[PDB]
């Protein structure tokens, strides 16, 4: 049916063998939760736990601290004026009340965090899906394929606007990727191979793509009202603190940790990354080393001659999934004050982490075989040896990138395919949906978004040795859609409404992939076409300059785009600038007396005049 | 003595072949002065003129014209909040009384702008020097050489923030050159010659000492309250326009002018360069070449050798002074609707203007003469040819270097030197001061900061050849110094104090410069300590993409140097958040009705604890 004005539900799992501080820190959770104006319903749980359900009861607290909200929004510039001296979005409701739901007692709140807080037993507080919006939203996509500016609005005015964000981006990023599409068909059925035309075709589409992101980011910022958000800086709860000081020019009462600290574990990035690189580069030389003596050795010459590849593809995902784990424990060792430093520095591990994954094994394929062509004969001694109880040919870059992709693409889409082939006995249809909705995993959106990065760095820096790559990847995304639209529908939790200015550092990971796209499409053009090496170096002259040169002509033209949010900010300054002037409409002293008015002013010019021109 | 209250003063030239229109135009400049609220006084000029005084008298009008400044000032976000609903700098006054007396009459003011309007004999409005305060300043400076924070603070207080801005970009630049000057007498005593440590300390101390002025200038326009000034636009008087329409969603009454005839105006530009290009050039090889033909001649092997590119140097000013008079035609034919657009245009014309007369001559010693060897050939033959009636040294470049710095440098030291070796009967000392103040010119700034960029651009990608030459500067900027201090405080009238954010394109220009000199320091490093291209292209990659990275890594660093006006913004921001926090302090139904206070909520989650823990 529908909730009964439920906002939030806390599940507070309570087991039998610490039963007695689970009620005290029960109690004290109603007791902080009714301090501040929440009315509260405990309910009968699922799975040894007692979920709880609580919304704003006391219009006073909640209206301060919508204010509070409104005046810190204003202070970093996200709005225009101040609030009012004493209207509400229905995604912005639910944010307000998490951040009183968790922020500490100095600003209103009471805090419930579920890690910082001495209670354990709270785990997951989340929202309340819209059961006849998620049915509605299910039946009108059922029989949909893409994506309009509707459907981002609605998932703005539901889900806020870090998932209304990622949308926009998925969209965009789809929208782009048919002239990829385009361009590699035609040069895959019309230009040959390696062909500079479609590498210079690549690297102004992926400048095109990115600047546009840009000023579409900025004109949605503007629209949303989010503008300047990533400036507020939000505590993290997790943050660990040994002292605390005040600020000698403001007095902020600071949970200060010291940098040095903060220094030295960051410090143990070097020799983690150092020793991802020493063992992945180790495997992939064995790898491509077994690849060479079996296609030496063997029916089998162009089918069964990546296997290695093939199954270092396959395997790909599981080390990714290590790495990125040891990276997310590395980063909740590595302590954070603020949630944007902790999320960019984890963002900007998973990038490195999953680029080393995903783009060695090509790199060392195209740039390192070819000059470096004794680097894998020891192991090649060692599988001849091994049995017994060489050219290097450019192209092979070409269909190992091919056997990078499809195989992946298909594996991912196999997967997928597998898997189909009392209670008051008046309501407790809504008790059990909220039993089965706790149960959902939390939405999590770096996944799709490290992906993504990872599609487009492909398409830049490799999709000119298989121009038909990004035609896959295209169709992929389209089968990927929908399991993104279901996948926030029923199978996941709804997320916090957060306010987001963009998608956060992913724009210099696409800025930096671009640029080594530039780069790579051009070295790869010329190693693959013929060597001489001032060729080269003269190739990737022309093509960083080129890359740069583009950048900033498609900057200088989509500056004078006029984006529908640029227009709506100007037409409201101009609203209020027609608001606020419609709302307010001893000789020192006889140097001044000599004359005053009009005729005698007019009179002593004529005199002077006469006076002047008379002689 | 001192002002009488004077605020500005209008020159208003009157010939006698025009009598009586000069007459009626007085009068209806008297009677538009008048309307607005400002008082008047004709007094006596001289040169056939009408030197006019006048100051606010209404303070009604001139209140209104303030808060609808800072109206204006706070919609681009200059300010925090709106002003009031109904204090003000000394050189604050002066900047609202222009604004009256120029700005139309829609927004108070009546427009007396010299150009647009009808008054042809209306041709200088000036405000007045603090005759004491310009004593003050020449006695105190008289034995003094550094400037201080303190200068720079006097100088905005007086001379508004262009001048203040100026000024402070010289204190940087002369306080940054001096590690220059170490550096180079080090490298010219011990290093040797072209060595590459040295072309490295080079770029890197440009790419500091350029971001340093980026965080510097930042802090200077959040401290000055000037930060986002450049936001808004000043409608240039000049600027003729055939059409008035309006906005298709806003309504402004704008004078819109065709795009598509602009953008003919500003393709005759490449005409233009093209000429000035293949003359200069032109001229260029022949002198080389007759340098060549004297030095293959020729007692005069060394001093007798540069002898054509002295001539060249010596002349340079005079093509320079003349280009830049064509460019400011052209600017002038290319119509602007803004002031700062053609104040950017103005700027990028001059600068590469500036660029090619003063850097073409070293990039053809440099890198065309080395590959192009036989560019010169028919010159060289031509001299042959005219005296009847050949290896190339890249060391040619260091000592045209030299002779490229030293000579012009002394040449302008050398100028300077040469020069020396009835009125009431009651104030007519001030009428002669005036009288001699308005036949001073006009405050002029972007020669100076286009003399200090081409010699930043100089140090940058130049200064390897002869590491010395930076300390010549160095000298050079000390005296230039005094010939600053001076030329504002007798030596000019009194500039319109202008509220600006930053240099302006003057920092793209640095940054372009910054660029290119890690370039070529590298590319003439290896040019002439040896050859092969490969290396050449090397050491480029190595240069640019060193640069970049230092570039990347100055920014980080300085992005957490806590500047005084970052620290003084974020006070205010405190100081503001708690000044605005202390002076504003069916079953849906029953759902929510079986329990509601404490005790009721804490005796039904005991019941719950028991019956969940009781099977
Ligand atoms: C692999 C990178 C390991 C970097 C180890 C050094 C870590 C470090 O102190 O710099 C951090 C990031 O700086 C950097 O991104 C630059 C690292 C350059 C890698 C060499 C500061 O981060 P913050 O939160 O203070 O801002
Ligand atoms: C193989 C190596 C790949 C290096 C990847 C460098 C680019 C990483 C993508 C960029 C990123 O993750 O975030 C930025 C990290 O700061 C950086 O970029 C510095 C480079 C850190 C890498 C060392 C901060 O972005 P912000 O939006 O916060 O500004
Ligand atoms: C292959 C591995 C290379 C490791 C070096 C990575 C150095 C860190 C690069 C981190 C980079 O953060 O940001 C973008 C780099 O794009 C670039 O201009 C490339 C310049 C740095 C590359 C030099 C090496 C610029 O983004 P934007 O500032 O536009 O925002
Ligand atoms: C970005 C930074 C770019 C660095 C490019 C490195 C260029 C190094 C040039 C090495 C030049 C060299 O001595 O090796 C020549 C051929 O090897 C080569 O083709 C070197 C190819 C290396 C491929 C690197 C491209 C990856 C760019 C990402 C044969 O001897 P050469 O003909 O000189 O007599
Ligand atoms: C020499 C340059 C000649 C440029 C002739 C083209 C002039 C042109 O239409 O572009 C102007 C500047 O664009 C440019 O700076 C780019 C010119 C690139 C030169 C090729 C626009 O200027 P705006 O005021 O509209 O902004
Ligand atoms: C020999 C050639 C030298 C080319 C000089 C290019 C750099 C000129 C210095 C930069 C400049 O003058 O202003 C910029 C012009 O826009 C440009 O840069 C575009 C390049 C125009 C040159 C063609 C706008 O700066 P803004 O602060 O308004 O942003
Ligand atoms: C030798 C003559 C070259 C003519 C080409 C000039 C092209 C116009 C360059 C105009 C340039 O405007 O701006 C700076 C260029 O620095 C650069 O990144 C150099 C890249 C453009 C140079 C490619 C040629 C960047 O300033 P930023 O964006 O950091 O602010
Ligand atoms: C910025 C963009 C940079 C462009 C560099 C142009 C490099 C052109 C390489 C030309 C290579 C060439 O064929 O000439 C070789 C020597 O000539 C050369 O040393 C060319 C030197 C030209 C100097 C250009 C540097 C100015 C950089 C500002 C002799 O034949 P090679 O040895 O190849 O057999």
């Amino acid at each position: 049916e529908s909730n009964f004005g439920v906002d939030f539900v806390i599940h507070y799992k309570v087991p039998a063998a610490e039963r007695d501080e689970a009620e005290a820190g029960f109690v004290q959770l109603i007791r902080a939760l009714t301090t501040v104006g929440l009315a509260t319903e405990v309910r009968h749980g699922e799975n040894e736990s007692l979920l709880v359900f609580v919304k704003v009861a006391s219009p006073d607290l909640f209206a301060k601290q919508v204010y509070r909200a409104r005046l810190g929004d204003w202070l970093h510039g996200v709005r225009v004026s101040a609030p009012h001296n004493d209207p509400v979005v229905e995604a912005e409701r639910l944010r307000l009340i998490y951040l009183m739901i968790t922020k500490p007692h100095n600003e209103g709140g009471a805090g419930v965090t579920p890690t910082n807080a001495k209670w354990k037993h709270v785990e997951s507080i989340f929202p309340l899906h819209s059961h006849s919006f998620n049915k509605e939203w299910i039946k009108k996509w059922s029989s949909k394929y893409t994506l309009e500016q509707t459907d981002i609005d609605n998932i703005r005015d539901k889900f806020g606007e870090s998932v209304a964000f990622y949308f926009a981006f998925l969209r965009s990023y789809f929208r782009f990727l048919v002239i990829p599409s385009a361009f590699g068909f035609g040069a895959w059925l019309l230009l040959g191979q390696f062909s500079y035309l479609y590498a210079l075709l690549c690297g102004l589409w992926s400048v095109v793509f990115f600047e546009y992101w840009k000023k579409q980011e900025v004109d949605l910022a503007v629209q949303w009202g989010v503008r300047g958000v990533s400036s507020i800086q939000q505590s993290r709860p997790e943050f660990e603190w040994e002292h605390e000081a005040e600020d000698p020019i403001t007095g902020e009462p600071v949970k200060v940790y010291p940098p040095m600290k903060r220094v030295k574990t960051q410090l143990l990035q070097i020799p983690f990354a150092l020793a991802c690189v020493v063992a992945l580069g180790a495997l992939i030389v064995t790898c491509n080393s077994l690849e060479v003596f079996i296609n030496e050795v063997y029916p089998g010459k162009q089918y069964l001659g990546f296997l290695p590849t093939i199954f270092l593809v396959i395997g790909t995902p599981t080390i990714s999934g290590v790495l990125m784990g040891a990276a997310e424990k590395l980063n909740a060792m590595e302590n954070y004050a603020t949630v944007d430093a902790h999320d960019a520095a984890l963002i900007q591990k998973q990038f490195v982490l999953n680029f080393m994954t995903s783009y060695m094994a090509l790199f060392f394929t195209a740039f390192v075989y070819i000059p470096f062509g004794h680097i894998l004969h020891p192991f090649l001694n060692f599988w001849r040896a091994t049995a017994q109880t060489f050219q290097i040919n450019p192209a092979r870059i070409s269909n190992q990138m091919f056997y990078f992709t499809v195989t992946a693409q298909i594996v991912n889409f196999a997967t997928e395919v597998v898997v189909p082939y009392e209670d008051h006995e008046e309501e407790a249809e809504f008790l059990q949906r909220v039993r089965e909705e706790c149960t959902l995993e939390e939405y999590d959106v770096s996944g799709d978004y490290r992906e993504m990065v990872m599609q487009f760095g492909y398409v830049a820096m490799f999709s000119v040795a298989w121009p038909l790559a990004a035609c896959c990847f295209l169709v992929n995304n389209w089968v990927e859609l929908r399991s993104d639209a279901l996948k926030i529908a029923i199978s996941s939790r709804r997320p916090i409404p957060w306010r987001t200015d963009s998608i956060g550092p992913w724009l210099t990971a696409l800025s930096f992939l671009s640029w080594l796209g530039s780069i790579t499409s051009s070295a790869i053009v010329y190693l693959c076409s013929n060597l001489k090496a001032w060729g080269l170096l003269l190739s990737i002259l022309f093509a960083e300059h080129f890359y740069l040169v583009v950048q900033l002509a498609v900057r200088f033209v989509l500056s004078k785009l006029d984006s529908p949010g640029l227009q709506k900010e100007r037409k409201e300054r101009f609203q209020t600038k027609k608001r606020l002037l419609q709302e307010n409409l001893t000789p020192e002293e006889m140097f001044w007396q000599r004359q005053r008015g009009m005729q005698e002013t007019i009179e002593i010019g004529r005199r002077m005049i006469e006076q002047q021109l008379a002689a």
